[PDB]
């Protein structure tokens, strides 16, 4: 099969979950933390398809190898980001998870902004510029708008990329005991 990078079908949410679950467990998510990763995993599946969540399919292009989902880039506008965020708040979820509010409350991005709040690859897949392929992918479909991101200050191969594709620095956000670098293009 061809490799391809396209919108995410709500079938492609059992892939995607597990990419943000990954990326909320090296963020350190109480939820993350303390909760199992069974119903963790059932509760983002659902953010996928269920409603407007931050992670909806709609949010979402995958790169598609050998008929599976080797990543994603996740985007959505900076002004409607804690209306998509309450939206979990509609998911058929365990009351034990219920219990810790929404996975993301913090204010990540700001409102003149089209936020990409997650890059992810499968481990099996990567140093095939993926990441990279789904982001210039991504800036290019809508030219006409300010992108933004999030970078851990500790992850210089990540800036040295976001930089390359014409990233420049707008300040530093600390986001659950995390510094990052604030960037947009």
């Amino acid at each position: 099969s061809n490799a391809m990078i396209r919108q995410a079908r709500p079938e492609d949410r059992f892939d995607i979950a597990k990419l943000v679950y990954m990326v909320w467990d090296d963020m350190e998510l109480e939820l993350v933390k303390h909760l199992p990763k069974d119903m963790v995993l059932d509760a983002i599946e659902k953010s996928c398809v269920d409603a407007t969540y931050r992670t909806f399919y709609q949010h979402i292009l995958v790169y598609e190898v050998e008929n599976k989902v080797a990543g994603c880039i996740i985007s959505y506008s900076g002004e409607n980001e804690l209306k998509y965020e309450k939206a979990w708040e509609l998911l058929d979820l365990p009351e034990e998870i219920k219990q810790y509010g929404t996975p993301l409350p913090v204010k990540e991005a700001k409102d003149d902004e089209y936020y990409i709040e997650t890059i992810a690859t499968f481990a099996a897949y990567r140093g095939r510029g993926i990441a990279t392929k789904l982001l210039t992918s991504l800036l290019e479909s809508n030219t006409h708008v300010k992108w933004s991101l999030n970078c851990d200050i500790n992850n210089e191969a990540a800036l040295k990329l976001y930089k390359k594709v014409g990233f420049i620095s707008d300040g530093q956000i600390e986001l659950y005991k995390h510094m990052y670098h604030h960037l947009i293009v």
